[PDB]
């Protein structure tokens, strides 16, 4: 019947479902409201993976538990796919795994998933290739929107609370500045607030981007004390249940990210 495929977190799920389409029941292991950077599967989740037909993960530098799991899998039926393949990676903040925030790299991940599924299930190669080709067409339009909207950036540097955008920066000619010690929910101390205010002023920072909407308390404090606005650059590591309700997907969230980023890069 239908292939049973287990994927780790949202972009791996989305790219795999786009390629597999109706040939497969694609399960999302790390769902909405859980952090993929900290997740590790329980024994029952591990058993689910081992008896799947296919398991897709993004990269061992993201799902750092996958290397230990791979050693058990030769006595198990599941065939595995590393979505990033042999893509070379940037150094970590020990390599940076966040390649899917660059549309041109997302195309490469889709192509690799297509080719791996095609090699594992030759009788479905026609379907994998036609599903992948239609989605890659959509990713190419996203890539063009990014290239057109960011290539003439007057302001090349952008400040983010989650450092997921180094490949976006590399591939589209920008500079990610990561800031730690802020959470979308935090109320920073007076001393922390003063550090941010000095940085914001001496570098003319217009926005701080968060992985989800800053709390109304944090946004008001940053405006009144630091003179900086806030917005969202979503690393697409897990959709909120809100976003899942509204039908957001990789491309729509990437379009929202572009719009938010241009508030900085267009000056
Ligand atoms: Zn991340």
């Amino acid at each position: 019947g239908k292939l049973n495929i287990v994927t780790t977190f949202y972009p791996v799920y989305e790219f795999t479902k786009q390629v597999a389409g109706d040939t497969a029941n694609v399960e999302l292991l790390i769902g909405a409201g859980t952090e993929p950077h900290e997740y590790e599967p329980s024994a029952k989740a591990v058993a689910k993976i081992q008896d799947a037909d296919t398991f897709v993960y993004e990269n061992e530098n993201m799902e750092t538990w996958v290397p230990k799991l791979l050693d058990t899998l030769d006595k198990k039926k599941v065939k595995t796919i590393k979505a990033t393949g042999d893509m070379l990676l940037l150094p970590g903040g020990e390599f940076d795994p966040h390649v899917w925030l660059s549309p041109v790299r997302a195309i490469k991940l889709v192509e690799h998933i297509r080719d791996s599924l095609s090699a594992d299930y030759p009788d479905k190669k026609e379907t994998f290739e036609k599903n992948a080709a239609a989605y890659i067409e959509k990713l190419q339009s996203l890539d063009k929107a990014y290239a057109e909207g960011l290539s003439q950036a007057k302001q090349k540097s952008f400040v983010t609370q989650h450092a997921a955008f180094n490949y976006l920066a590399l591939d589209y000619g920008l500079k990610q500045v990561a800031i730690s010690g802020l959470s979308p929910d935090a109320e920073p101390s007076a001393a922390r607030l003063a550090e941010l205010t000095e940085y914001v002023k001496k570098n003319k920072i217009a926005y701080i981007y968060f992985e989800e909407n800053a709390s109304q308390a944090l946004a008001n404090t940053l405006s009144k004390e630091a003179g900086v606005k806030t917005d969202v650059l979503n690393p697409l590591e897990s959709l909120t249940e809100e976003d899942t309700k509204a039908g957001e997907n990789y491309i729509s969230v990437m379009e929202k990210n572009l719009k938010a980023l241009k508030q900085t890069t267009d000056q």
